């Protein structure tokens, strides 16, 4: 997918509110946010700071990507997410995101993104993991 | 992401004519869709049969995901595609992809809903290629 810049949305007169009274939270620097588990369910945006999100097994981890200021993410993909900083996020469950969402569609290319992003790094991970 | 049935919206007024001039084509059992140096870009969407994504170096070929009827996808993946069954495409290239996109917005979930598979699906792949 295209690249995308979360500020066009939030400059934008139907963007500017998508995040109103999502709940805000700081992340201790090595903190989790989240588990491969029951963490719970909902979707963040990164204000700033940054976050590793990686896999274990055999007890080893592979860093996937980071999620820096502007990156959605969730609570339930089975990735761990540790925070790298502190950084805060804004959150909020699965229900009221899908209805900003569909208020203001232009910002799912943001989720779009993210997932290209994601996308793209298994699969050179994937290489990478075939090349030994 | 959520599940994502294109019915709902190629039967809304709002999308019935998303697909309107795509053009056909038809691969028989057996043949590549894509290759990694194929070199053309587009979209193209899954009318009828199954398409097997996967990946290769070191001659070993890796099964991710398949598509089928309904499914979204691109020729710029890298992935490689070939058709398991004799599988009906609609294709047309990204320009005319993200026109269709600005004017029905509700179909990108359909985007997000692909993009989400191959991500879980490239996951576990991960995940088991560990355990190895
Ligand atoms: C439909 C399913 C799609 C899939 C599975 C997909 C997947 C990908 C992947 C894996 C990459 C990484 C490039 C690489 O390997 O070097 C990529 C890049 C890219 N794709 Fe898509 N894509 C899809 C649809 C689209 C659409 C609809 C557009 C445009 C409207 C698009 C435009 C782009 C662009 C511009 C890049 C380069 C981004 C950059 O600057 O890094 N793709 N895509
Ligand atoms: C923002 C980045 C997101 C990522 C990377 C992501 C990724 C994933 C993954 C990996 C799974 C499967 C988990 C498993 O392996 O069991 C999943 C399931 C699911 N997620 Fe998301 N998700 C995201 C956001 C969302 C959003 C915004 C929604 C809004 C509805 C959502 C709703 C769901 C639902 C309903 C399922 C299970 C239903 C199904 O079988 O498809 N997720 N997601």
């Amino acid at each position: 997918p295209p690249r995308f810049n979360i500020a066009n949305v939030l400059l934008s007169p139907d963007g500017e509110t998508f995040f109103r009274g999502f709940r805000s939270k700081i992340h201790a620097k090595g903190s989790l946010v989240c588990t491969g588990e029951g963490d719970e369910n909902g979707v963040f945006v990164v204000v700033d700071g940054r976050l590793r999100v990686y896999l274990v097994g055999e007890e080893r981890e592979i860093s996937l990507f980071y999620l820096t200021s502007g990156d959605m993410f969730c609570m339930h993909s089975g990735c761990l997410v540790e925070a790298t900083e502190r950084t805060e996020v804004r959150f909020a469950d699965i229900r009221t995101f899908e209805q900003k969402l569909q208020t203001c569609p232009s910002m799912a290319w943001g989720l779009i993104a993210i997932l290209g992003r994601a996308l793209t790094s298994c699969m050179r991970t994937i290489e990478d993991l075939m090349h030994h």
